[PDB]
């Protein structure tokens, strides 16, 4: 039982500030071409 015991682990730790390291890289493009 792989499908159960995934979906158990992500009880456990139960993520969230994982998502705003996500749309930090969008948001966290350096000056390439400006400074």
């Amino acid at each position: 039982a792989f499908r159960q015991a995934l979906q158990l682990a992500a009880s456990g730790l139960a993520g969230g500030s994982a998502a705003v390291l996500f749309s930090a890289v969008a948001v966290g493009k350096p000056r390439a071409g400006g400074d």
